[PDB]
């Protein structure tokens, strides 16, 4: 069994070393700082999950942070219900284990494990990636199960490139789109709030897989995280913007789906005031929405919401725009200082509208965006 196990006080390399390399058409699931934690790497396992008429919404990173040593161990909880109520904590822990069982550590039996030498918080991935399973044993704080039942949507990087969320920087799908189930407890400050989303209820989520040997702060004055499924289609983002000292660079690892295929594997991230019709390439173009309906944001960036734009090279050049309108705050911190300068981290749940651009299609849908700011720096 393929073991990456760290704890205790000296897991953390001297330099920022090396990770291992990306591995084509796999999930990646096993650790690529296997022995020592480089002190500027981040790996990050996510799984969510949330309810097909955005009345529930849940996610956890489970996080393996060098920079942020010596609680470099890390399950990062969010959720939030329709009724008004968010949670958010973090589990943090002194051991986190992941193995891989089987001859291939890119295509084996994945667990991992942030736990005490009480709290245990705990991910399974099947080694096909069918099936995952995320259990919490934190008692007073969050105890129960998240599962996914994969879609089977293609979503494997199959290069390098295709992995890559920004030059030498990783993040993508290892399940792009999963029928979720939740049977959670959650203990709000002694009161208890349960969060049950069947089988049967159209839930859905996904398993998302990154890691950087750099911090990822100093290099991006913006992150968005998305994922929404609204009629037919199912949409997926992580979206970079660099720091000025690389001119605002625009990144992105991004796929659109209609009815389970792949209709933009958007790697591609257009400048967010171009409408136009060209396409070369699969892309997708975030623009921050401050007109119509939709929750303010709190910190730099006083949006409502976020258009997404996806475009196909394909032949029949089709584009779709979807308008991602904040329905439900779900979480806001702030990323630096208050004042003028500003930033913040907010989730929020979203209302999803939109469809084939040329067409009457207006589907009708919920998803989840984490929006990040970050400094624009000295
Ligand atoms: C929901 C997912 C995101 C908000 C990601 C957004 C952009 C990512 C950039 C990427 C390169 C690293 C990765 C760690 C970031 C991820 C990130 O910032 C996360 C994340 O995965 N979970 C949260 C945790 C959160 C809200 O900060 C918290 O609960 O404390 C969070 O802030």
């Amino acid at each position: 069994p393929f073991i990456s196990l760290l704890q205790g006080d000296q897991f953390l390399a001297d330099t920022p070393i090396p990770g291992s390399a990306v591995i084509p058409n796999s999930g990646n699931l096993f650790p690529k700082w296997a022995d020592k934690l480089s002190p500027t790497a981040v790996e990050t396992w996510l799984f969510d999950a949330m309810a097909e008429d955005g009345s529930a919404a849940f996610t956890v990173s489970f996080f393996r942070d060098g920079s942020q040593a010596p609680a470099s161990f890390r399950a990062a909880i969010n959720a939030a219900w329709s009724d008004g109520t968010v949670w958010s904590q973090h589990l943090v822990v002194p051991v986190s284990v992941v193995t891989s069982d089987g001859p291939d550590v890119g295509h084996g039996h994945v667990a991992g494990v942030w736990r005490t030498e009480r709290t245990t918080a705990s991910f399974d991935v099947a080694a096909d990636l069918s099936t995952t399973t995320v259990v919490f044993d934190a008692p007073g704080r969050i105890t129960g199960s998240l599962t996914h039942r994969s879609l089977g949507y293609p979503t494997l990087p199959q290069s390098d490139r295709e992995a890559e969320v920004a030059p030498g920087a990783y993040w993508f799908r290892p399940i792009a789109m999963a029928n979720a189930t939740v049977d959670l407890t959650f203990h709000i400050d002694k009161t208890e709030k349960r969060m049950v989303l069947g089988p049967e209820q159209g839930a859905f989520g996904g398993m998302d897989r990154s890691w950087l040997p750099m911090v990822w702060g100093k290099e991006a004055t913006d992150a968005l995280f998305v994922r929404a499924q609204a009629g037919p289609y199912v949409m997926a983002v992580m979206r970079l913007v660099s720091k000025p000292h690389k001119y605002y660079q625009n990144t992105v690892n991004a796929a659109l789906y209609r009815d389970g295929k792949i209709v933009s594997n958007a790697l591609r991230s257009l400048p967010p005031d171009r409408r136009d019709t060209a396409a070369t390439a699969d892309a997708v173009r975030t623009e921050k929405l401050y007109d119509g309906d939709g929750l303010v944001a709190k910190y730099r960036d006083k949006n409502v919401g976020y258009r997404l734009e996806f475009r196909s090279a394909g032949p029949e050049r089709e584009k779709w725009s979807f308008d991602l309108r904040h329905h439900q705050a779900w979480w806001a911190k702030p990323t630096s200082r208050p004042g003028p300068d500003g930033t913040g981290n907010s989730g929020f749940v979203v209302e999803v509208t939109g469809g084939l651009v040329g067409s009457e299609e207006s589907v009708h849908g919920w998803g989840m965006t984490g929006e990040v700011e970050l400094s624009d720096g000295h």
